[PDB]
């Protein structure tokens, strides 16, 4: 368990980037 | 965790890669 809950941070971070990466061409 | 903190560092280096592979085709 607390080896692959690393894996739910992983996709919550590329989840953030794929949210600043909408947000920065939403804004331009 | 510590293990499997390369997988998002393979996850920004392949969005790197893709990065440069649309640059590329973007200035020929």
């Amino acid at each position: 368990n607390p080896y692959f809950a690393a894996g739910g941070g992983l996709m919550i971070l590329g989840t953030g980037l794929a949210v600043a990466r909408s947000g920065i061409i939403k804004a331009s």
